[PDB]
């Protein structure tokens, strides 16, 4: 029996498993089935797996260093109180271009981690979090594909509750490691509407 | 206008571009482009990205707690000599079952990291240490797939000389990040004849 982060049904009820209508070649292997609607369904256990890594993955890096990037409004919240537990930088809405690449923008930083909450919708930080040699993790839904991601977390990434739960489940993890309280619920990452 | 670890030329001579008749949908986003004779040709770009990444992630822990697994010959000395230089723990030739899983084995071991030659190969190791929750690095062939792998370096994983130069160029850039000599030729790590 596999162990989950929080009980199965969580995951579900939060629709972390509900992909697009559209289905790339480099998701295939997290896809589990697709649904007679036509919507892919994703693999909870490779979800929970890739979170679990994720949360070691960062916590390999001082917080300052981890700028997290997120254009899609569902995602801000999330984001935003992720880096409140975990101490990393972030820009919500309209990512500059040269953020990363123009040491003169007031705008420029330095990280050595980047995580972006979708590679098509945050393309501009992806390609130049790689052009720079920065490691780039991201949250992949069953309609995206990107050669430029580095750590993949296959999940909705577009679902308002399903975001809430997976940046929750990130914080609470990398908390623990670092042995830091964390008391927050998954309401208190949620998006508001 | 990107620069690469070494002369482009000395990528292609090694024959690391060089897949197999078969395209997987996890690795279409690194197909270059299928050769005239059918073979599938890898994105050396990303290649030199994905090696360039993996040395940065790999200096992050402690050398010992580092386990290169390979059972394929022509990987054997390569990852020999790489663990020389970084001074990390591996295996080659045939992998125990329980190796990772089972506390009794004498061969037991608890690395923070698992780094294996080929998905399909050793997949024993790897399914192993996803169970365990260690994040799995591992060379990708155009006909290798695995939802277990979380990162990726996409290269021929077969060919002497494309082993050689992958680890060599891996072991180097990890002690050029340490500042420890690093003298050796590609030779040094080829597999004999
Ligand atoms: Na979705
Ligand atoms: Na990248
Ligand atoms: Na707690
Ligand atoms: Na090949
Ligand atoms: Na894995």
């Amino acid at each position: 029996e596999y162990e989950y982060l929080v009980p199965p049904d969580d995951y579900l009820a939060a629709g972390v498993h509900i992909g697009t209508q559209i289905k790339t070649g480099d998701m295939k292997k997290f896809i589990f089935k697709v649904r007679q609607d036509g919507l892919y369904v994703l693999d909870i256990r490779k979800l929970d797996e890739r979170i679990r890594v994720a949360a070691k993955f960062l916590s390999r890096y001082e917080p300052s260093k981890i700028l997290l990037v997120a254009a899609r409004q569902y995602a801000h919240k999330p984001v935003q109180m992720f880096s409140k537990v975990v101490g990393s930088d972030y820009i919500v809405g309209r990512f500059i271009p040269g953020t990363l690449t123009n040491p003169m923008l007031s705008e420029y930083r330095e990280p050595e981690v980047v995580f972006v909450n979708d590679p098509a919708i945050d393309k501009q930080a992806v390609s130049e979090a790689t052009a720079v040699g920065i490691p780039v993790v991201a949250l992949c839904d069953s309609n995206n594909s990107s050669a430029d991601v580095d750590l993949v977390i296959p999940t909705n990434n577009k679902g308002r509750r399903a975001l809430a739960i997976v940046y929750w489940l990130l914080a609470r993890e990398i908390a623990k490691i670092r042995g830091q309280d964390f008391t927050y619920s998954i309401e208190d990452f949620e998006a508001e509407l």
